[PDB]
């Protein structure tokens, strides 16, 4: 019922502007006049949908595109019969252009070869698609000749448009405001061919993100799935305006910029240009990663002696061959790329990864057979709406956190931006709304965040994306659904809230000049305050735990990593010091410990407040060992011993001891 | 086409008939093994003026489909049906020559450059049969003949036919009919304008 009613909306305001599926494909197979101008003369006859309507306009449109379509060769042909029958009906691809020397319109016709036929100005003013880049019309071409005469004696009478002749803002916008959310998406959905209610909701989100680039200029975006996802259908008959570079092998001449042609490459043509099976992608030109690099930082790039701005967005399309899990622990994700381009930069570069895994196969309940967008009228959508922006809606009702520099800000924008534009084009939207779509954009950024993490080490640690609420200040934090190292250990501490927290302390230790460098601790001044003493004890008392280790030739980085979102944690002198030596002297910590309390700058540890809740913690973890001063050992009988039971606990006299209890 | 139906079985004129099918069909991919002599390139060489035979294995990309330094379209451009000999000798310099035939014998048109471009040219290849029949399916698959470069599941799915050229006998006088037939241009017209 509720499609029904979608049927009856796009009716009333997408008159003769929207059309079922089914149709499509019946008179898909092989002739000629490409599927938009199939879907529009359907449009255009079959309004209704009455058994013998639809049957009728089906035959209608098969015997007119059969009797007055031209092939070029047989061209001159027809050009006799206009002569000696004064008038003829031509199916041809159209283009006006005005001869300002004689002050007339003239369209040419592709096909028929006719370069100067004379157009009157009623006709092209009518249809201003005539002067974009030329339509596929039925036109009855008349011929009047005259001795001496200069213009052409061919003649344009009258024109009837097969494809699209405009498309209006308003009436547009109004139709948009006249669906829900929901129903717009579904339209959407259906619009590509897709049965919405055939696909989970997050599937539909997915879908948008495939949508994403087709709106916004410049945007960059890797999606990698199993075979048979429909990853590249999009990319290949759903668009006039984008392209699918094919077999791996392209060039940057021919990618970039020909300087042999003095001709921009690709990127200066299509909307968006996609690279399907991105394993097979190998630059015989080295410039090749290194220019991508750059076009993508900026969208102009430098080339012989010209610097050459493009607005195509850049699809990467992938197949994955294994289960999502075994490349999550064994690899990263972003893989199936060439090892040319395995880069930290380049992958930088990326505003989102769209995750083809969960995708389901394609299969006919999945296909739509109900109204949908005419996919000329979807696309010249698109590229109307590439003109516009809504980059600057994400401040009114949130900021993004800390933990996303310029390049993630950057990225995020640019998806919440492509997400508002799709989904709410005519600029009336809620706070509810701009929290979807800014959650969806930020688990994407993580996710690629992530993959510049495993990839480059250091400098892409702080992948926890968050956003804060203007209104009631509250951060919310966005993740993905998908023998410990020498120097990483867990902690449970009080947050500056005062709730038991689990957090995972990482050091790494290279060779250096004995600086220590510290991320991850919310800015907290006591926090680095306490990592401080606990580095100047262990430089103090290196002799007692290194036994010949030096401290100073080496550089240490110590980053905190929250698991259960409790708060900054202050109290690090401890876990601090067993990074240290941990990471130092190259031995594990010993499986499933928690080392516990703080140490002053002496030497002296403190018992660990609340200790009840620690441990509870501890045994929510998964742990099985716990490290404690004795001043938590008359805090002993204040747990249950059932709750002391699932642990081997080992008690520490001094840092040194704890050190050495933590080790083995 | 100049052979003789009474001195032919029901199943060979079926499959001679399969031959000729791609005359009338746009984009049809049709492929053919079969054993020497049997005339499975005379159709396509004598019997039609919109057909094009292409001998000697070794053509290039640009030469079938799109020119870059003319700016001319291809063979694809100009003739209904063509049709690879020998196809044992197919060969393309080009690594995305394989790519860019596939993408045409899928979709009728391919995107070469800056610009896609469309051709309803139907494209067969006909080769030749070494082995028998049962051998070849016990040991291999029957378009092993193709040239590793172009033996791919892929390549092969967008072919809608595979004609059993062993089924047809090899040509001898009787089955050279002398009877009344059409037109060869007759014929080739009416296929053209089907």
């Amino acid at each position: 019922a509720n499609d029904k009613e979608l049927d009856q909306l796009l009716n009333e305001h997408f008159a003769g502007r929207v059309v079922r599926k089914d149709l499509t494909k019946l008179i898909k197979e092989g002739a000629n006049v490409p599927v938009y101008v199939l879907e529009y003369l359907l449009g255009m006859y079959c309004a209704s949908d009455d058994p013998e309507i639809i049957e009728q306009g089906l035959r209608n449109v098969k015997t007119v595109l059969a009797e007055n379509y031209v092939r070029p060769d047989e061209a001159e042909k027809v050009k006799s019969l206009v002569r000696e029958r004064g008038s003829y009906k031509v199916i041809d691809r159209v283009t006006v252009k005005l001869n300002e020397r004689k002050d007339k319109y003239e369209a040419s016709f592709s096909n028929l070869g006719i370069k100067d036929a004379e157009i009157s100005a009623g006709i092209v003013k009518e249809y201003e698609k005539l002067l974009v880049g030329g339509i596929w019309v039925i036109a009855t071409l008349s011929y009047y000749f005259e001795e001496g005469q200069t213009s052409s004696p061919f003649g344009v009478s009258l024109l009837k448009p097969i494809q699209m002749p405009n498309m209006n803002m308003d009436e547009l916008f109004s139709g948009r405001a006249a669906l829900s959310t929901d129903q717009w998406r579904e339209s959407l959905i259906r619009s590509i061919g897709m049965e919405p209610a055939s696909l989970k909701e997050d599937v539909q989100w997915h879908l948008l993100a495939r949508m994403v680039p087709f709106v916004e200029n410049n945007y960059n975006v890797c999606e990698l799935g199993p075979r048979g996802t429909g990853k590249s259908h999009i990319y290949k008959e759903c668009s006039p305006n984008s392209i699918l570079v094919s077999g791996g092998q392209t060039t940057v001449a021919n990618l970039f910029y020909n300087m042999s042609s003095r001709r921009i490459g690709l990127v200066g043509l299509w909307d968006v240009v996609a690279f399907d099976q991105v394993a097979g992608i190998s630059f015989k030109d080295k410039d090749g990663v290194q220019i991508m690099k750059d076009y993508m930082a900026s969208g102009s790039f430098a080339r012989g002696r010209e610097q050459m701005e493009a607005s195509a967005s850049m699809v990467f399309v992938g197949n994955i061959n294994q289960s999502v899990e075994s490349l999550v622990k064994t690899s990263h994700l972003l893989a199936p790329f060439p090892e040319a381009m395995i880069d930290s930069a380049f992958f930088d570069r990326f505003h989102a990864y769209i995750p083809g895994w969960e995708i389901p196969k394609m299969r006919p309940e999945f296909f739509t057979n109900r109204y949908g967008l005419i996919v000329d009228y979807l696309a010249e959508f698109f590229r109307e709406m590439r003109k516009r922006s809504f980059a600057d809606s994400i401040e009114k009702y949130f900021k993004l956190g800390n933990n996303l520099n310029q390049r993630d800000v950057i990225a995020v924008r640019k998806t919440v931006s492509g997400l508002m534009k799709l989904l709410y084009p005519h600029g009336q939207f809620n706070k509810e709304d701009v929290r979807q779509c800014l959650e969806y954009a930020l688990q994407v950024r993580r996710r690629v965040k992530e993959q510049l993490k495993k990839i480059g080490g250091m400098e892409f640690y702080d992948v926890h994306f968050s956003y804060i609420d203007n209104d009631t200040l509250e951060e919310h934090f966005v993740s993905v659904k998908e023998p410990a190292k020498p120097g990483f250990l867990y902690t449970i501490g009080l947050s500056n809230k005062g709730m038991p927290g689990l957090y995972r302390l990482e050091l790494q230790v290279t060779k250096g000049s004995g600086k220590l460098a510290t991320s991850g601790l919310w800015n907290s001044s006591s926090a680095k305050e306490q990592v401080k003493i606990a580095f100047d004890y262990f430089k103090a008392n290196a002799s007692r735990i290194s036994g010949g280790s030096k401290v100073m030739e080496h550089d240490f980085h110590l980053h905190v990593v929250e698991l259960q979102n409790t708060g900054p944690l202050s109290h690090l002198a401890l876990p601090s010091l067993v990074a240290f030596a941990s990471g130092l002297l190259g031995r594990s910590v010993q499986s499933q410990m928690v080392v516990l309390g703080d140490m002053s700058l002496g030497g002296s540890v403190t018992p660990v407040e609340s200790i009840a809740e620690c441990l509870q913690v501890a045994f929510d973890a998964g742990a099985k060992k716990v490290a404690l001063p004795m001043s938590s050992a008359a805090d002993i009988p204040t747990i249950p011993v059932e709750l002391f039971t699932k642990f081997q606990t080992s008690f520490y006299a001094d840092p040194v001891d704890a050190v050495f209890k933590g080790l083995g």
